Parts: C-alpha cells; sequence; structure tokens
C-alpha cells in the first residue's frame, strides 16, 4: 500500500523532532 512504502523509503530524513 501507500502507507507501507513510506516504511521502504522514509529511512532517511526520519521526521525531524518537530511535529509541524
Amino acid at each position: 500500500t501507500s502507507a507501507q512504502k513510506a516504511k521502504a523509503e522514509e529511512r532517511k530524513r526520519r521526521k525531524m523532532s518537530r511535529g509541524l
């Protein structure tokens, strides 16, 4: 699924420490 692919790509910039 689209969200599932987020894990196989969001390795970099793992959401900085800013819940913006």
